């Protein structure tokens, strides 16, 4: 008797976590496929909740862009919130890195700048819409397809100004923001794109705290396997500079002579 079982027909469990559970679905009324992600109420008050609540109010802000996954629709039945998105038929960025991983493919030089240009273009539409996603990495880097890739899981994003932080996976993490300065947040998003340029590229697992954490906050570039170019790579250090003002705006980025291709 409920709206999830009315609307939809469930095809395949696609995801889990201790954000509940994501089902790749069938709209019975238009038969078009949609990733919906059901989890279990947050306690109010809670970090759950306050997760949560930047993810509906991205939404109310957004709207539609081609680098960001389409939101369509969020409702609460039984003790659990409902969230319908676009499906995203090729999975997440991390899925196919673990796939490249396996079968020994890799992503290219090509492939790399195609993927940083269009995930600027999204953070450039969010950024320029007084907001940021905080959370940038590969696994809400999701793609479609001859290529669209698509930023999701929005449950970290907040306003340039008064910005609720919570803080994103301490892998993609820039000092600043660990350091509780906050006045350059959209410069946040671009040290963790960079990051996942180069998880993308082949990197080994980035450090999640210690000394190799806190090398890479000092500039330094974590070991790649595969030839890229000097131009590229100089790109992909100034991105995570030290200092925020330093690393280019999303606008600067997609403009940049080393992706215009
Ligand atoms: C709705 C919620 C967020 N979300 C989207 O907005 C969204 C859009 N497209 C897709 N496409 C998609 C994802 C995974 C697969 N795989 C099927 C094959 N196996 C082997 C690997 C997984 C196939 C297709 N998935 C999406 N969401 C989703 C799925 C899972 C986990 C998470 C986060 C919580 O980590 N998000
Ligand atoms: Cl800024």
């Amino acid at each position: 008797k409920s709206r999830y079982t009315t609307e939809f027909h469930e095809l395949e469990k696609i995801g889990s976590g201790e954000f509940g559970s994501v089902f790749k679905c069938v709209k019975r009324l238009d038969g078009c496929i949609y990733a919906i992600k059901r989890s279990k109420k947050p306690l109010a008050g809670s970090v759950d909740e306050q997760n949560a609540l930047r993810e509906v109010y991205a939404h109310a802000v957004l709207g539609q862009h081609s680098h960001v996954v389409r939101y369509f629709s969020a409702w609460a039945e039984d003790d659990h919130m409902l969230i319908q998105n676009e499906y995203c038929n090729g999975g997440s960025l991390a899925d196919a890195i673990s796939e490249n991983y396996r079968i020994m493919s890799y992503f290219k030089e090509a492939e790399l700048k195609d993927l940083l240009l269009q995930v600027g273009r999204g953070l450039r539409y969010i950024h320029s819409m007084s907001l940021v996603h905080m959370d940038i990495k590969p696994s809400n880097i999701f793609i479609s397809r001859k290529v669209m890739f698509k930023i999701g899981d929005l449950g970290h994003v907040t306003r340039i100004s008064s910005p609720q932080v919570e803080e994103g996976d301490s892998r993609f993490l820039a000092n600043e923001v660990l350091q509780e300065n906050y006045t350059h947040l959209p410069k946040a998003d671009i040290f963790a794109l960079a990051l996942t340029v180069v998880c993308a590229a082949g990197a080994e697992p980035l450090p999640r705290n210690g000394d190799q954490w806190h090398e890479i906050r000092q500039g330094r570039l974590p070991r790649i396997p595969q030839v890229l170019s000097q131009e590229f790579t100089e790109l992909l250090k100034v991105m995570i500079h030290p200092d925020p003002e330093r690393r280019p705006s999303a606008m600067a980025l997609v403009k940049h002579s080393v992706l215009l291709s």
